[PDB]
């Protein structure tokens, strides 16, 4: 059901990593008004591993609250507990949000079986549309399409994010389902070739800075206009490549006090974006014209 | 300082989930009597990702109350937040741990300098020993040697756990080190050779099944003797590999509960030993002379 650019928003904070809640209420009204579909509260880009579980509620509860139904709101609430994530998860549900996000357990590398009963029994104990997230790199493991596949059978499963950037598997993975349960982008350089697969939007970090053009990006390549579909995201692809130049949400947080939307707040181990990618970022940015 | 075999505990669980207390103890004892030279309480092997704060607190005092200063006992206390890192170290310290051991954050990808300035604050937050721990493959970083001499000019940083299983590179970093800090293998198939380079022991797994026969390995690799060191790991060499046949610790907390020391309870995600592996594991354990 959620489609089109849902925007992994950053977690605005003060020099001293406290939560910066005035900008944070400017960015998500920011977001509504340049055309972002939906909002993914506190997840990976959102420094979800850094905030305390009373800031991770705070925010999700403010997100809520200042994009007043406008747009749907996804919680991250991944956790590599299992007992954790329904925590996190029924919080979520409770603050009133519209599904939620959860990155496969991370770290302690569970089998693909232990992935599936994770979120079989996450989605047993709360009922709120969970959508799968996937990102080896990150976690050190990989849910297989197949084991995708099964969890799609499991009711509140609507869907998976797909980090891996890998187009064919994508698609492998979107013909498999056949419309079974939603297929995201979780790779902004090559979320428009999935997108005209079949893929039902982006889980977006350039989204944080150019949020128009990758919602027009989304609505063509859902539309399955190859040539616009191309023609759009051309202009803003330099930014998918330097927005990672370091871990995100390094760069992209400094692109945006670039914008000049946020301090430079930013929690260890993070670190803001060291200096030699300053001028490069800054460029990227005038480039493309953000600013 | 701290050296020989180290077991990096499991935490051994009841059915359902619970701490299993009265197994903890006699494991703790069993150790004792057979070699082992130091504990890990509460690291990777012990499930610190499933356990709470509480638990988390409750196994570390608990094994060091049962050791009662007989061997020096390491606290797991790693986290991929720096502020909680810090809470979880000082937590240790009061507690009385004899050092703490430290992973480097996963799934938030820090940069070398993430990783550098994490640490520090660690260290000069907390007057206790530290241990650095190294395992890409389940974190998604690398904490590279350059880095690692760094941290080692830090009062309080004390040594590294090395997981790579790389020999040259590991002996690369003993090398570089000249004795600043220790190094410790993280790697039981490669072990044995990293301590006959330099290495002060062996943070191991299969020393959670075969304590005595790890301390004879770490005891003559650590006085040099290569061929006795060759000699008595060949014994237990195919130990090392079939207990990762699915991850660490699913295959070791199966092999403890085949030896009748420890019950079948282990935390979603992670699940025990699935069925296909069992009879290979215990046919292991048969051919090793452990049952």
């Amino acid at each position: 059901t959620i489609q089109g650019s849902i925007v992994a928003i950053v977690t605005p904070m003060l020099k001293d990593g406290g939560v910066d809640w005035k900008s944070l209420e400017k960015l998500v009204e920011w977001h509504i008004e340049q055309g972002t579909n939906s909002i993914v509260a506190v997840g990976t880009t959102g420094e979800a591993s850094t905030l305390s579980m009373e800031e991770h509620t705070q925010v999700i509860k403010e997100i809520i609250r200042v994009a007043n139904k406008r747009i749907p709101i996804i919680a991250g609430t991944g956790a590599n507990s299992t007992r954790e994530a329904i925590e996190l998860t029924k919080a979520a549900k409770d603050l009133g949000a519209d599904a939620a996000l959860l990155v496969t357990p991370y770290y302690n590398k569970p089998t693909q079986e232990g992935l599936y009963q994770h979120y079989k029994a996450i989605a047993e104990a709360v009922e709120l549309p969970l959508i799968l997230y996937n990102v080896p790199g990150r976690t050190g493991v990989d849910l297989s399409n197949d084991t995708a596949v099964r969890l799609a059978e499991i009711p509140n499963i609507v869907g998976i994010k797909d980090a891996t950037g890998d187009v064919p598997r994508g698609k492998a993975l979107i013909d498999a389902l056949n419309g079974k349960m939603a297929v995201y982008s979780g790779d902004d350089e090559t979320a428009w070739e999935l997108m005209l697969l079949g893929a039902d939007g982006n889980i977006s970090v350039t989204a944080n800075i150019a949020p128009k053009a990758m919602s027009e990006v989304c609505a063509v390549a859902i539309a399955k206009d190859e040539q616009q579909a191309k023609t759009l995201n051309n202009k803003i692809a330099n930014l998918h490549n330097i927005l990672f130049c370091e871990s995100n949400p390094i760069p992209v947080k400094w692109a945006l006090h670039e914008m000049g939307l946020i301090d430079t707040g930013i929690r260890l181990p993070l670190t803001p974006l060291a200096e030699q990618y300053r001028e490069p970022l800054r460029n990227a940015l005038k480039d493309a014209g953000i600013i």
